[PDB]
Order: C-alpha cells, then sequence, then structure tokens
C-alpha cells in the first residue's frame, strides 16, 4: 500500500554507482512510488556515511546509503562503530564491475597491469610505502590487497594500507600520499587524464562482474516503515533499469556531471560509463562493454547471499572479523534479497531476469582462486598470504 512516510534521507558518496540513487530523484522515479520528498545527501567519506548511519536521521543522520557492501555488516556487527552495532539489512546490490587500481608515475616504467609482483622490488626503495583504500574492510581494501597478494606482498610487511576519502584520492596520489590506490569510478580516469597517476587494471578485470555497492538501509526504519521501503526499493531498481541502457549513459554522466552532485568534468565520466578505457601511459585505448559498471544487466541488482558471504569470507582473511564467524548467519539476517525478490515482482522485471537462487555458484578470481560458497575455508585454504 501507501508508504507510511514520504520521505527517507540517503547517503551516497561522489561515485558513478550512486548514479541509481541520484537518478531516482532526478528523473521523478523516488516521487513515482509515493516519496517525492526523498534527500540524496552527498557524504564526505565512508567514515562519516558509517557515522551517519550510527546516528540515524532522528539524531540528524541518514536512513540508508549507497554503500560499500562490507559496511552494513560491519555496522550491524559492531566492529567499525566502537560499541555501537547498528542493524542494517542490503536490500539491492547497486552495481557490479567499475572500480580502478592506479600507480603513481613513478611506476610508469614497469607497465603494471593485473600481475602485481614488479612492485616487490620497487616498493622496497620506498620507505614505509602506502597503498590506499576508501574504508578498512570496504570493497577497495579487499580489491587492493587481494591484488597485491597474488603478486607476492603481504600487508603490513611489504606495505601499509592506508584510508582516503574517494573524492580525495586525486589529491593524494598527486602529493605523492600513497603509491598505488583504490577507488571506484570516475576517480580512476580522472587520475588517467589529469597525468597524476596510470591505472594497473578496473576491477571487472580481477573478478568479472563482481559485486560492489549495496543499497543499505538502518532495519529499524525498514522494520518501522515496509511500505517505504518497498517504495523506495522499486525507485531504485526502475532507476537502475534506466541508467544501465546505453542510450541514457550521456544524459546520466551530464546529470552527474552538475554542480549540484559531482562537480567532475563530464570528460572524466562519460568514457568508463560506456565501457572505453584509457589507462594512460602509453597504453592504447580499448574498449570492453562486459567489464564496465553494470546496474541491471547480468543479475547485477540482485544481491546475491553468496557474495555477501565472500567479503565477510575476505574480512576473515584479513583478521577484520574473527575466524570461524558463521557468516552464513548473519548473511540470512542483514541480506535481503527476499525483499527484492518482492519488489521486482510487483514490477516486472520479467522471471528470467530474477534469480533462482541466493548464490551466484563458484566465483572465479583472476589468478584461477576459486570461492565455492559450500566451503568458505576450502578457499582461505586456498590462499597463501
Amino acid at each position: 500500500n501507501a508508504p507510511e512516510v514520504t520521505t527517507a534521507k540517503l547517503g551516497f558518496i561522489a561515485l558513478t554507482d550512486a548514479a541509481p540513487l541520484i537518478i531516482a530523484k532526478e528523473k521523478g522515479f523516488y516521487a513515482k512510488y509515493g516519496m517525492p520528498d526523498v534527500e540524496v545527501l552527498k557524504q564526505a567519506s565512508w567514515g562519516t556515511t558509517r557515522d551517519n548511519l550510527v546516528l540515524g536521521s532522528a539524531s540528524g543522520g541518514i536512513d540508508g546509503a549507497h554503500i560499500l557492501t562490507p559496511m552494513p555488516y560491519l555496522i550491524t556487527m559492531g566492529t567499525v562503530t566502537d560499541g555501537k552495532p547498528t542493524p542494517m539489512y542490503i536490500l539491492a546490490r547497486l552495481n557490479v564491475n567499475g572500480q580502478g587500481i592506479q600507480l603513481g608515475n613513478n611506476y610508469k616504467d614497469l607497465k603494471v597491469g593485473t600481475d602485481a609482483a614488479p612492485l616487490k622490488e620497487a616498493f622496497a626503495k620506498v620507505t614505509d610505502p602506502k597503498v590506499a583504500m576508501t574504508f578498512p574492510g570496504g570493497t577497495h581494501d579487499m580489491w587492493i590487497r587481494y591484488w597485491l597478494a597474488a603478486g607476492g606482498m603481504e600487508p603490513g610487511k611489504d606495505f601499509s594500507t592506508i584510508v582516503v576519502p574517494p573524492a580525495q584520492m586525486v589529491a593524494n596520489v598527486k602529493v605523492n600520499a600513497m603509491e598505488s590506490f583504490c577507488v571506484g569510478e570516475p576517480w580512476p580516469l580522472q587520475t588517467v587524464n589529469q597525468g597524476v597517476g596510470y591505472q594497473a587494471l578496473t576491477t571487472g578485470q580481477l573478478w568479472k562482474d563482481h559485486p560492489e555497492k549495496a543499497f543499505g538501509m538502518r532495519a529499524d526504519w525498514v522494520d518501522q516503515n515496509p511500505k517505504a521501503a518497498k517504495a523506495l526499493l522499486m525507485a531504485v531498481m526502475e532507476a537502475q533499469q534506466w541508467c544501465d541502457q546505453a542510450e541514457n549513459k550521456e544524459e546520466m554522466c551530464q546529470i552527474l556531471s552538475k554542480r549540484e552532485w559531482f562537480k567532475v568534468p563530464f570528460e572524466d565520466i562519460i568514457d568508463r560509463s560506456k565501457g572505453i578505457y584509457n589507462f594512460g601511459n602509453g597504453q592504447e585505448t580499448f574498449e570492453d562493454q562486459e567489464i564496465m559498471q553494470k546496474y541491471w544487466v547480468d543479475n547485477a541488482s540482485y544481491p546475491y547471499k553468496s557474495h555477501d558471504q565472500w567479503f565477510l569470507t575476505e574480512n576473515i582473511r584479513w583478521g577484520y572479523l574473527p575466524a570461524s564467524t558463521d557468516t552464513k548467519a548473519i548473511v540470512d539476517k542483514v541480506n535481503r534479497e527476499d525483499l527484492w525478490r518482492e519488489a521486482a515482482q510487483a514490477l516486472e522485471v520479467p522471471a528470467d531476469q530474477i534469480p533462482s537462487s541466493p548464490s551466484r555458484g563458484i566465483e572465479t578470481f583472476f589468478d584461477g582462486i576459486t570461492f565455492d560458497p559450500e566451503n568458505p575455508q576450502a578457499y582461505l585454504d586456498s590462499l597463501k598470504i
């Protein structure tokens, strides 16, 4: 029926994969579902996003957010809250693919790609080399650590990770605050276009169609306002379908570019949103529509529980979560793929576009290591570092 409330405060970080939440406002999708007063509010960092979610709207914060997939788990459990575990749900996956790992210009001669091994000897020439990611335990932290580890480098020994807000990654590499960094579009392309670094890889090269951002919300708000949560979800799904169309990419990027939103040159956004990749460092530009950010095709929006389980397993890999943590159990509480299916059913979303199972099956990483959701311990046992 009708939403219990007509407003919600949704945070986003200035990244192309926040597009569905922004387009839902700009193209009137929230209003179409009875919530024309939704606020889409830019957050300064993942740390402030976490702060505002712990606060909640009643205390001046936010009700939900475009967010890194591990965050709703770390916030619900409490590890990143300093004594304030706050329950959350994941209502949808906002996107798959589309993040980037960059290197400073000092690494140009090495022409590094998916094989990070050449960085081992190079990092040794640096006193306490840092690599930047976006939030501890978050997606970019997992991607850059996975890439460096496949290349034989160990966090705490060969390099240290540091946190830099996404919109500040380019400014930081300019002042040599780190040797390498991982962040989502549009920042990898802006790095290339400004000539302040080059790109080693786009993340769909590390894990094909990898889960990335989630549409997360405080569980108290969803449990109190189930009809409004369904309305927001349907609005986000329609915005995802809109953003996923080739014919709408130009308009999407013009909207994101505006001072109202990212205040980022259109040129730093459009090419990647079309799968056109210039990694810099003299490397020839190439096109690849399969590794670009996707918001709907290939079941991108469906929040697979097996994907959430991988993030928790990778967090265990690095010690962010206790070993043995019952990952299946917490995913069954936080992941609301059931709400996603109810919303997709209410809309059309053709049957073949609605997954029959919460697992996407075995996942294969670029180094051939595989994750079988039925045995996460075997996955960890297969990793050297």
